[PDB]
């Protein structure tokens, strides 16, 4: 038991994608006849002219190892935010199936199960003030030690880096989507908001009596135990 996100929403999406690829193969779509290990859900551009971000089922053998632009893939955290993860879309050769409605719907279901009400408030404060940002306690520009609560632009985060977030008791937790504190242009795309985020976090109602002890969990609700 790590005090860390289980990435359950992403996990559902990949599984649902594996099912869809299997169905398509049964329908004769030869390129979709692959083992499960080869299919994931990414939120990304598609082939040329498929220029918006959509949930699609990708064959990982058709993914590039890195991106240039505007072709990076995104994964999703347990609050429903899409965050860069490794890989890139080959705009001519991608093997995928766009499944935007089914996959979006599973995200919305997964948000009710898995998203910490304390993290949701931290994210709401961030999005209200700086549209498209979410809250982490992580690194800033050109400094790989110091952490602070900030509103980060999602494109500047890395899914494969875990960074501090709020658990569903408003305590220390770690979530995919963090910073390395390197010195790139993306490493500047955040707004430090220690007081605002902390007060957003502080303003959420406890899921436990003032007399119970809240033990966080990677799914809602947390454990409440008598003091
Ligand atoms: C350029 C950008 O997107 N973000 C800046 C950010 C913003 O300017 C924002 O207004 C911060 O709320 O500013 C950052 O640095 C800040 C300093 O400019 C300020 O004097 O001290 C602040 C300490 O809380 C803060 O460090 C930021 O918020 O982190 C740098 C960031 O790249
Ligand atoms: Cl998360």
């Amino acid at each position: 038991h790590s005090p860390a996100s289980g990435r359950y929403i992403q996990q559902m999406l990949d599984q649902r994608c594996q099912e869809i690829a299997a169905e398509l193969c049964q329908s004769g779509l030869r390129k979709m006849c692959v083992p499960s290990s080869r299919i994931v859900a990414r939120n990304a551009v598609g082939i040329t002219h498929q220029n918006t971000l959509q949930w699609r089922c990708f064959d990982t053998a058709s993914l590039l190892e890195s991106n240039q632009e505007n072709n990076g893939v995104n994964c999703v955290d347990d609050c429903g935010h899409t965050i860069p993860c490794p890989g890139g879309v080959h705009r001519q050769n991608s093997n995928h199936a766009t499944r935007h409605e089914i996959l979006s719907k599973l995200v919305e279901e997964g948000v009710q199960r898995f998203c910490s009400p304390y993290q949701a408030s931290a994210n709401k404060y961030c999005n209200d003030k700086f549209p498209g940002t979410i809250a982490r306690r992580s690194k800033g520009f050109g400094n790989n030690v110091e952490v602070a609560w900030r509103c980060y632009e999602k494109a500047s985060l890395l899914y494969s880096v875990y960074a501090e977030c709020a658990s569903n008791c408003g305590t220390t937790w770690y979530c995919p989507g963090g910073r390395r504190g390197t010195s790139t242009e993306l490493d500047k795309r955040h707004y430090t908001e220690e007081e605002g985020i902390r007060q957003a976090i502080g303003s959420v109602d406890s899921p436990c009596s003032e007399v119970e002890v809240c033990l966080p969990k990677d799914e809602n609700p947390p454990l409440c135990l008598d003091e």
